[PDB]
């Protein structure tokens, strides 16, 4: 085992190890052009192939990322291109690939792919491997912490949606709701990706550990804590290695993870015979979607060993993460309608319990009633969803959008434009993804996502920290995010932006632009119009929107566009600062 390089290539395939290494250079430079990471990957796949005939072949026995950052640096565009990226190479390693990691861009400013289904099945024909590999470019660099085994898998099931729909009549009736349907999947996956990649990098490994003992023990709760604890040490490590750029390892873990489940169903779960028969790309995907095994008849109760046991103090200090492990187990096997979100914090107010009561010289009169404390942690959220679907149901997506727009940016009025537009319109769609769901689950739904979404927000945040009440909620707790953004208030403490006339001036072009396009402009003025008059009442902005809405569309249909947002538009701010001020 003399050559990481040729034991990787031998175990994935030359076909997986072309896509993950073009997802490496992707989303380490995510601005230079699809052609040269080509060459880049085919390069480095031939000297893979060299060590797999001859090891001891000169290089072959060096690290990963030595041979990833050595054709990283003979980038002749690196420099005027990526600025402070090219001094990583003054480093040796491991600091200089930490170096390269730390410049992965959140918000790339990609463009907005436009797909035409007549030039796209062109494409597909044309080449089905090089349109297969422009997916896989495309998507990971605007997304550079996405789950890398698991963009092979969508890439797969993209060439699959074309190999049915551009042999049809209508190739856009087959096309475009399949890669909608498509497009929300994979946000949700890299949004699911980026915060467990955030665990690890901002509250450690424990972090992202108690996680999979929350979702394990949910969907596997027949497997007993001893198989639990296996499958979060090589799951963990998967993450691990994605998270870090260890792609190659990453697929070759997880695909060694897959394999020993399939040849251990009887012992973790009954509802996977079906998903261990696919290939290793869609197994792998079934596993994680895979529904809950059914609750044991004879559990016994959760007060037995964690609150009368006279010893729960001494088996505590004895292995903490293990007897803390062994609570996330048998909680979350036996309540499979929390959401993960709310099980951790569950263990975290158990943990704080017994620091503070074994100190207490009578631990027992103390810790023996946590259970009661913890109850009511369950309840706190439930009457925010109702509060959050009636305002829902009556305004609509689009109208829920604005709301939470006016409401959050007079809560963080210091945040950046642009964050507080994306994250406002991601937080409504969870009323289209939850407040439609039964009601005993639609607390569920929200915490999940909400933990999804706030998480960008801080991702985002932390790049260009302005705002300290952000930081502090992003950097207090992991788990306690969703009540401590809930909990913040408009503070009088932020002084109103000055007037920009710049940002309510208005052209021809909003009667153009596309739909989402045209919302996001009128949500980044609607942002604007708050950073101003941080104090607005809600009567004033209700009569603001109307005669902005007014003004659009009065000036998208008279005969001269140009003419009409001139005169009309200074007209609007007359009476908006009447109206406000
Ligand atoms: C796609 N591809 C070329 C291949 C070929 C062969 C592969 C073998 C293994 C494990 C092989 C083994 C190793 C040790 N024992 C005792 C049994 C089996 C894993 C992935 C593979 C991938
Ligand atoms: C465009 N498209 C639908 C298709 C169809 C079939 C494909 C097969 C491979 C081979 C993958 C492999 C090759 C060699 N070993 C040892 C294992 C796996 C790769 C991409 C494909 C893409
Ligand atoms: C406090 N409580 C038990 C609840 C809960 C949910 C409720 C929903 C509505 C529907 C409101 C609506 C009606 C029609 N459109 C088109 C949208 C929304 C009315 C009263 C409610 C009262």
């Amino acid at each position: 085992h003399k050559s990481e390089i040729a034991h990787r290539f031998k175990d994935l395939g030359e076909e997986h190890f072309k896509g993950l290494v073009l997802i490496a250079f992707s989303q380490y430079l995510q601005q230079c052009p699809f052609d040269e990471h080509v060459k880049l990957v085919n390069e480095l796949t031939e000297f893979a192939k060299t060590c797999v005939a001859d090891e001891s072949h000169a290089g072959c026995e060096k690290s990963l990322h030595t041979l990833f950052g050595d054709e990283l640096c003979k980038v002749a565009s690196l420099r005027e291109t990526y600025g402070d990226m090219a001094d990583c190479c003054e480093k040796q390693e491991p600091e200089r690939n930490e170096c390269f990691l730390s410049h992965k861009d959140d918000s790339p400013d990609l463009p907005k792919l436009k797909p035409d289904p007549n030039t796209l099945c062109d494409e597909f024909k044309a080449d089905e491997k090089k349109f297969w590999g422009k997916y896989l470019y495309e998507i990971a660099r605007r997304h550079p912490y996405f789950y890398a085994p698991e963009l092979l898998y969508y890439a797969n099931k993209y060439n699959g949606v074309f190999q049915e729909c551009c042999q049809a009549e209508d190739k856009g009736a087959c096309l475009l709701p399949k890669i909608e349907t498509m497009r929300e999947k994979v946000l949700a996956s890299s949004a699911r990706q980026r915060l467990r990649c955030a665990s690890i990098q901002k509250f450690g490994e424990r972090a992202l550990k108690a996680w999979s003992v929350a979702r394990l023990s949910q969907k596997f709760p027949k497997a007993e804590f001893v198989e639990v604890t296996k499958l979060v040490t090589d799951l963990t490590k998967v993450h691990k290695e994605c998270c870090h750029g260890d792609l190659l390892e990453c697929a070759d873990d997880r695909a060694d993870l897959a394999k020993y489940i399939c040849d251990n169903q009887d012992t973790i779960s009954s509802k996977l015979k079906e998903c261990c028969d696919k290939p290793l790309l869609e197994k792998s995907h079934c596993i994680a979607e895979v529904e809950k095994d059914a609750i044991p008849e004879n559990l016994p109760p959760l007060t037995a060993d964690f609150a009368e046991d006279k010893d729960v103090c001494k088996n505590y200090q004895e292995a903490k993460d293990a007897f803390l492990g062994s609570f996330l187990y048998e909680y979350s096997r036996r309540h499979p309608e929390y959401a993960v979100s709310v099980l951790l914090r569950l263990a975290k107010e158990y943990e704080a319990t017994l620091e503070e009561c074994c100190a207490k010289d009578d631990p027992h009169a103390c810790y023996s009633t946590v259970f009661d404390k913890l109850k009511h942690l369950v309840d706190e959220p439930q009457n925010l969803i109702k509060q959050n679907c009636d305002q829902f149901e009556k305004l609509g997506e689009y109208g829920f959008q604005n709301a939470l727009i006016v409401r959050y940016t007079r809560k963080v009025p210091q945040v950046s434009t642009p964050t507080l537009v994306e994250v406002s319109r991601s937080l409504g769609k969870v009323g289209t993804r939850c407040c439609t769901k039964p009601e005993s689950e639609r607390m569920p739904c929200t915490e999940d996502y909400l933990s999804l979404i706030l998480n960008r927000l801080c991702v985002l945040h932390e790049k260009t920290p302005v705002s300290e009440k952000v930081t502090k909620c992003c950097t207090e707790s992991l788990v306690n995010r969703r009540p401590c953004f809930s909990a913040l208030t408009p503070d009088e403490t932020y002084v109103p932006k000055a007037f920009d006339e710049k940002l309510f001036t208005f052209h021809a072009d909003i009667c153009t632009l596309p739909d989402t396009e045209k919302q996001i402009k009128k949500q980044t003025a609607l942002v604007e119009l708050l950073k101003h008059k941080p104090k607005a009442t809600e009567e004033q902005l209700k009569t603001v929107m109307e005669n902005f809405v007014a003004f659009v569309d009065k000036c998208c249909a008279a005969d001269d566009k140009e003419a009409c947002f001139a005169v009309e538009g200074p007209k609007l701010v007359v009476s908006t600062q009447t109206a406000l001020a």
